[PDB]
């Protein structure tokens, strides 16, 4: 088990006063200890999270410290199953035998740092959620939870909570997520935030994403549609295209982007992505951007910048950081009323909630001959995330959770 961007750093952006609080709240808690553990060392999410939130954490004087559990393939390969489980894949089976390796390998990166020391623990998802176990607790310990508990496979979460059901506390991205079991006192709701400094948000120059723009054959003279989200078949990806063909019957040099990065490892995902392209045939308007052909976190940065209006037509949405991402960028976003869209779209306000595609494309022909209003919504829209969804306001939720 092994360990490892200063709050100034966003003076400019939040303002002395909120960074007041910040430092404020950051006192009362100075000097203590405040630890995380997860798998990965190298990735986005968690990952990408704490190799923000850690230095930053410390320069509001605390001792934050972060390790990753480490293991075999097979400890993955199990855990994998585990996600997929506790998120209502009945098909799937526990088995006694894979049920000692997850414990094993927890008793293995257990039996090293004394994480029963410290002030505060905070263990991130499954893998390591059985650490609890290998320790003595002294220190109040904290389960952060990114998937979602709602309907999990049964004989997968009555082997978890055996642990979670231990940690003082329970954090979820929304309420759509918490484990209904658990005590409702003991739960924290805490959405995940963009890190404006992070590659995906931090603005780029208008050099750089002509640049991109070319390199993808998009034209920023013509208005510009995007989505972009994992390929699947409940993210209304089908409907964005209908939207965009609708839209485009009156604006003919409309185009579109279906945006979207998938690992190797998901099928589905790939095979949605090929029936995508079979469906839009050879409209090369539409544009399907993703890492099979070089798009990465720079380029979407770049795809939604360039964006006049940005939709989101998911059926099955968990908290919706690509939203979250529009609206950082100023981008008026039009989706349907699930999970964490509906949580930050401020119908009217930032942006607007559909429940078809033809409400739809009415807001895109609006917006797009409105731009004053465009405009309007999308400074509102980035307001909201700046008071509500930023790196900086997520850690000081740390603080108060602590702080309680």
């Amino acid at each position: 088990m092994y360990e490892v961007r200063k709050l100034e750093d966003y003076k400019s952006i939040i303002g002395e006063e909120e960074v007041s609080k910040i430092q404020e709240k950051a006192e009362k808690l100075k000097g203590r200890s405040f630890v995380h553990v997860n798998s990965t060392s190298f990735g986005g999410g968690v990952a990408e999270i704490l190799h923000s939130l850690v230095p930053l954490l410390r320069s509001i004087g605390i001792e934050a410290r972060w390790f990753v559990i480490e293991g075999p393939t097979e400890f993955f390969n199990v855990t994998k199953t585990f996600h997929n489980a506790l998120q209502g894949n009945e098909s799937l089976k526990l088995t006694e035998e894979m049920k000692e390796l997850y414990l094993n390998v927890n008793r293995e990166n257990s039996k090293f740092i004394d994480l029963s020391s410290f002030d505060y623990v905070l263990v991130h998802d499954p893998q390591p959620a059985a650490l609890i176990e290998f320790y003595e607790k002294k220190s109040p310990w904290l389960w952060r939870c990114h998937i979602d508990l709602s309907s999990p496979n049964r004989e997968f979460w009555e082997f978890l909570r055996r642990f979670v059901e231990k940690y003082d506390r329970y954090i979820f991205h929304l309420p759509e997520y918490v484990q209904p079991e658990l005590d409702r006192n003991k739960a924290v709701i805490m959405p995940p935030s963009i890190d404006p400094l992070s590659e995906k948000n931090v603005e780029l120059k208008q050099t750089e994403i002509l640049r991109i723009l070319e390199r993808f054959d998009v034209d920023p003279e013509k208005p510009i549609i995007t989505q972009v989200s994992r390929f699947d078949p409940w993210k209304g990806i089908f409907d964005v295209i209908e939207i965009y063909r609708k839209v485009k019957e009156k604006i003919p040099g409309v185009q579109l982007l279906l945006v979207g990065v998938m690992a190797h490892d998901d099928p589905e995902g790939w095979i949605y992505f090929e029936k995508t392209l079979r469906k839009i045939g050879e409209d090369y308007d539409v544009k399907v951007l993703t890492n099979l052909i070089g798009v990465h976190a720079r380029e979407v940065n770049a795809f939604q910048r360039a964006s006049d209006v940005i939709l989101q037509m998911s059926i099955r949405e968990g908290f919706g950081l690509t939203v979250t991402e529009a609206m950082w960028k100023g981008k008026p976003v039009i989706g349907r009323a699930v999970g964490g869209i509906k949580f930050q779209i401020v119908d009217g306000e930032t942006g607007f909630l559909v429940r078809d595609a033809n409400e739809a494309v009415e807001v895109v022909l609006y917006l797009l001959k409105h731009p004053e209003v465009s405009k309007e919504m999308g400074a509102k829209a980035k307001e909201r995330v700046r008071k509500n969804f930023i790196i900086t306001k997520h850690m000081e939720r740390y603080l108060d959770i602590l702080n309680s």
